[PDB]
């Protein structure tokens, strides 16, 4: 009857997500797929209650079990402990997912034909990696309230001579100060989850530094990158018919606004998180970025949108008025995630039932069915009526038909 | 009969810039400009030759002249030590000279009606203030070998104790550390050229930071723009309805890129050198862009290509092959610097001449000729073929063509006469 899933680590969510969450499971993968689902409650109050415990034992189910499909959850901060009364400011569960599997997160925009993008040039996705560990993100900075000396110190556990450098002398007046670091081990699992990425999508990777000004901190990267791809990954791309090049920042962002896509971009902490914003408006809306967090084994992967929780309109919700929240971020969650463990499983019919809702999902949006935030991208926000789009409940309905026919007409062969 | 140029600082630099920096002066600025030049060669075998010091000596030269026009030069990693047989890895020369002249760079595309854009909601220009002091052009960093604990000290001028922040410790392996820092005077100063320019131009300014993260370091150059708005400058732009903004770098990016442009945008250090190429790249081609530091004290500019020295095409030239390499920016860097030359002296003739290019320029690309890259944006690269564009040099000889014919009806102009 159904297709056999295999085992999946599920993790429940917040907000409007959570609500888009259990429709997809209902509408579009329980009627034909039977899991061995091992499912965690992420949601706000069942990590309050387990002191974010929860968040940990799906981490380590994912270990064990090589799939995750996750749903977006809150991040608490002080509003949040008020209101829902929070015994502590829990910290991000995607933060905690991510240090426990030690992966990085690509993100990848779903492009429909007819959904402009604001860079002309645009035909296939460009892929973000980003490495989230270290840099400006594990800083510590301070200001320099007047004249003195600011130096950056090494001791060696090893006992043996200690190395001081001069930062800069501050003879006039004060100023700023600061100090950040990164790890080789991180850098190179940075560098396997890129190459294990890019042949998967048999695209070309891109990594992207400022060597040339950061001769040793960003000069570590490429070594680290250049050396693993030379030793363990060259013949792969090669025969593959793709490559590795390593470019400087600034050349890199033009050469990606030039392109067609369809590349993978290895990017550093700062470099990745502040362009994420400005990748998925580029691409149409944030309703249609995908991520998916690939661990170097190549073999654990945990997918999710890339959005939030989408509390506005799940404020909407809580009032009785309309919404039209995208769900091609979260079904992509379930479809790459099935892929992959179709793909560990050499299971042929699990393949097709997750390309057959990519499939769908993107023929349903070409074919003029979309929610508020694809027609805007269209006609523009000021210009968009009701008639030019589908409510939330009333989309997902729309797919749960056309994959019905979909998957019908398959099975006729 | 040559119109009296002055005193102009030169910096000659490397690979494909190299051979367009003498086109442009045998054609364009030698044939019609006498000069009192200052030359320093900053290509990477005479600055290793010199220990790096031509370079220092060149920024000097700017101070005492105020006026320099760089070529686009070559800062050397481990590939290109090996490349030349470096004695070592010189720093990059540009920061080299922005650390001793400080100040801002602005940067701006050069904009032709007949080259589509990639952003085609960027119908006004965008300015980049772009901060050229300090952050990563100044930092010190450093390979971590192995386990041990990194610090960053802070030993006060006035005798108190000294304070010690925890970096980070390595338990069980080795990786990079660094250290950088700004300073509150050149902050200042630079948010006195972001406001001076915003109002000159009538358009609003934003100043993006990462205070999200870098609440302290970041979170000073908030402050220090926000206090020097409200008590100096707020009043003007709202004489103007214009307005300063701060905003995260996240926003500013997205922003941007939904804007009808006119705006200017006060960058950082590094964020400025992203989006020199970004902007350049979302109005048609990193070669139709300019960028000219200006010190604090705006008498002193230093102009220059935003671009760098173009290796890829250098390449091909090496091979023997045909390059249609973009010459505008590296022009534009000769006109701009040559403009203020003119403002300094109020030299009208030579203020003429700057003008007169940049329009030849102008005007050449607009009547159809250009090189590849102009021609891509236009018929799509796929799409581009030979008879579409000119090579680099057919390009220039298309220019001085046009120079020349502009410069002898001036000549025999009214306003000449
Ligand atoms: N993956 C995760 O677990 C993440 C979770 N979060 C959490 O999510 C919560 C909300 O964060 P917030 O800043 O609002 O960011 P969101 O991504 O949730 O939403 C911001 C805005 O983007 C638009 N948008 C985003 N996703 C969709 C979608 N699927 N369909 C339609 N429009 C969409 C909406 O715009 P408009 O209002 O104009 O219609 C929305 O108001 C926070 O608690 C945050 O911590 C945040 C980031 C990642
Ligand atoms: N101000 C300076 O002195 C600078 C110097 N550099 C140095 O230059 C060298 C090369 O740096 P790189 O990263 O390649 O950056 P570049 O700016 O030199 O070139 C990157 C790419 O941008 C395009 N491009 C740039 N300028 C032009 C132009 N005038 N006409 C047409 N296309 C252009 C080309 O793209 P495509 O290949 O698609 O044709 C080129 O391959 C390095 O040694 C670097 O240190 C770099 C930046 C600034
Ligand atoms: O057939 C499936 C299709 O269903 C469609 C959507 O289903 C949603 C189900 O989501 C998953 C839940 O299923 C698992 C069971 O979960 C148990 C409860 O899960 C918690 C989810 O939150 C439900 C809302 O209750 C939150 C409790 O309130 C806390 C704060 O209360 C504030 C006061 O309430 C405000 C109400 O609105 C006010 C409007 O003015
Ligand atoms: C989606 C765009 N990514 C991107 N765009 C910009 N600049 C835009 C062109 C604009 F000017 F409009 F803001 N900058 C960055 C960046 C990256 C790393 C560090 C910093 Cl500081 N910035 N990334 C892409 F890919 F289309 F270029």
């Amino acid at each position: 009857k159904k297709i056999s899933g295999g085992s999946v680590v599920e993790m429940q969510g917040d907000e409007m997500t959570r609500i888009i969450w259990e429709l997809i499971k209902e509408k579009l993968i329980f009627p034909y797929v039977e899991l061995d689902l091992h499912s965690y409650d992420l949601g706000i109050e069942n990590r309050d209650a387990t002191n974010d415990q929860v968040t940990k034992d799906a981490a380590e189910a994912i270990k064990k079990h090589n799939v995750g499909v996750k749903c977006a959850t809150i991040t608490p901060d002080e509003k949040r402990v008020e209101e829902f009364k929070l015994k502590q400011m829990w910290k991000s569960p995607n933060g905690t997912i991510r240090n426990i599997l030690g992966g990085t997160v690509f993100r990848e925009a779903i492009i429909c034909k007819n959904i402009p993008r604001l860079v002309s040039g645009w035909v296939k996705p460009i892929i973000i990696g980003h490495h989230a560990y270290g840099d400006q993100y594990r800083a510590t900075d301070f200001v320099v309230p007047g004249p003195g000396k600011v130096e950056i110190t090494y001791t060696p556990s090893d006992g043996t001579q200690k190395v001081t450098y001069l930062v800069h002398n501050f003879e006039e007046g004060g100023g700023v100060a600061m100090g950040m670091y990164n790890q080789d081990k991180s850098i190179e699992d940075f560098a396997h989850s890129s190459f294990q990425m890019a042949l998967s999508k048999g695209w070309p990777l891109y990594l992207s530094t400022k060597n040339t000004i950061l001769k040793k901190y960003d000069g570590r990267f490429k070594d680290i990158f250049q050396e693993i791809y030379d030793k363990q990954y060259k013949s792969q791309f090669e025969a593959q018919k793709i490559w590795y090049e390593h470019r400087l920042i600034d050349d890199m962002v033009a050469q990606a606004m030039k392109s067609e896509g369809g590349f993978i971009w290895a990017c550093k902490n700062y470099d990745g998180d502040v362009q994420s914003d400005s990748v998925a408006q580029g691409y149409g809306s944030l309703g249609m970025m995908t991520s998916v967090l690939v661990c170097p084994d190549g073999k654990t992967v945990e997918a999710e949108a890339a959005h939030g929780t989408v509390t506005r309109h799940y404020r909407m919700y809580q009032k009785g008025q309309e919404t039209s929240t995208n769900p091609i971020a979260s079904i992509f969650a379930w479809t790459r995630g099935l892929a992959h463990r179709a793909k560990l499983d050499n299971n042929k019919e699990l393949a097709f039932f997750a390309n057959a809702l990519e499939e769908v999902s993107i023929e349903t949006i070409e074919a003029g069915f979309m929610t508020k935030d694809l027609a805007a991208c269209i006609k523009g926000l000021p210009n968009v009526q009701r008639s030019d789009y589908l409510n939330t409940f009333e989309f997902m309905d729309k797919l749960g038909e056309n994959l019905k026919i979909k998957l019908a007409q398959a099975k006729l062969s």
